[PDB]
């Protein structure tokens, strides 16, 4: 185990266009593995066979390890 480090899962409710390196694009239902959290309105994660990184909204992503909604 080379880093050691709890996150959780979200699911592209859209398709991102990321312009920048820093930006990372995800295409609807992709999963996307939450890695760390940037800012207040911002989850970082890479894609599964792109080994991509870099930020993104959350409205975009959906996850699932939160509060309760109806």
């Amino acid at each position: 185990g080379s880093s050691g480090s709890s996150g959780g899962e979200a699911i592209a409710k859209f398709n991102f266009n990321g312009d920048t390196q820093v930006e990372m694009s995800f295409r609807k239902g992709e999963r996307i593995t939450l890695l760390r959290q940037v800012d207040e309105n911002w989850y970082e994660g890479r894609i599964p066979g792109t080994s991509r990184q870099g930020i993104f909204p959350i409205t975009y992503v959906d996850v699932i390890s939160g509060p309760s909604s109806g």
